[PDB]
């Protein structure tokens, strides 16, 4: 069977429930994450530690809190003791999980489900052979010895209007942008690096991204985790929001893609 599972964020104990409760078995079973496995719950280690012993039974794409923790570890940029990270970064196997963790996809394409799945969803500008040039791009510089430069380079919100004419800083940031933190667009596909609210709540001319229509989604179904305000709720037909705010009192959600049923594990906060 195939699982999906939105943001972990720490949350250990709601993981191992959950794949307990659909009696996950590596080897019969496929667990896909979106990604943000770690901050602000209490088990981001043990959280990498099971994650990365799933080895090909498990598809992760990496998220904003992922590359934040990257970047600590590399001395780019400052701990907040609200992430709970430090006994990861104290770790004796600290360097192993996250040389692991840097390796990591930002985008899975299964073509038999035609299913695409990234931590904040595929911005609506670009097609699917620009999505993957795009991961692969970003890839390359944070599994290459010089990440940290990457890791330093990628924080900003500016460009926000992706070109195939973009260059250098900018191109990555965009592309770190788009996969990592997107949520809502304007009307001609422009990233909004602000609001973080509902759609409900957010001020016009502002949509969801997976409400412009683009020529991913036309032919894919996008799972995705990232957006906790949008509760997992108010998506169209083929889009999944995973992401139903475990660590913040919320649920950690999972669905088994064969029949598209939902299991569901409480926070234990
Ligand atoms: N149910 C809810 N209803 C309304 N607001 C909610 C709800 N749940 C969480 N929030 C608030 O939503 C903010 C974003 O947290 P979040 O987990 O959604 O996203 P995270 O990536 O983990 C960090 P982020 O800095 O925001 O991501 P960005 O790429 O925008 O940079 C954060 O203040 C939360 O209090
Ligand atoms: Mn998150
Ligand atoms: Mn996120």
């Amino acid at each position: 069977a195939t699982y999906l599972i939105g943001d972990v964020h720490g949350c250990y104990d709601e993981l191992i429930a959950l794949l307990h409760k659909v009696e996950f078995t590596p080897g019969k079973d496929t667990l896909w994450l979106t990604g943000d496995l770690v901050a602000r719950g209490p088990g981001s280690l043990d959280v990498l530690r099971y994650v990365k012993s799933l080895g090909d039974s498990v598809r992760l794409v990496l998220g904003n809190h992922d590359l934040h923790l990257l970047a600590v570890f590399a001395g780019i940029s400052r701990n907040k003791p609200k992430d709970r990270l430090t006994p990861l970064l104290e770790a004796p196997d600290a360097d192993e999980l996250l040389n692991w963790l840097r390796r990591q996809p930002l985008l899975q394409i299964d073509e038999e489900k035609k299913l695409v799945m990234a931590h904040a969803g595929i911005t609506p500008q670009w097609d699917l052979q620009t999505a993957k040039e795009c991961a692969r791009d970003v890839e390359a510089v944070l599994s290459s010895d010089s990440y940290p430069f990457f890791l330093d380079a990628m924080y900003g919100d500016m460009p926000n209007n992706w070109s195939p004419e973009l260059r250098g800083l900018g191109r990555l940031r965009f592309i770190t942008n788009a996969f990592t933190r997107m949520r809502f667009c304007f009307p001609n596909g422009q990233l909004d690096m602000y609001s973080k609210e509902s759609p409900e709540e957010a001020p016009a001319p502002l949509k969801p991204w997976f409400a412009i229509p683009g020529p991913v989604a036309e032919e894919y179904s996008i799972a995705f985790g990232h957006w906790a305000s949008l509760e997992g709720k108010g998506t169209p037909e083929g889009i999944y929001a995973l992401d139903t705010g475990c660590c913040w009192g919320g649920t950690l959600t999972c669905l088994r893609w064969e029949d598209k049923q939902y299991f569901v594990q409480p926070s234990n906060r």
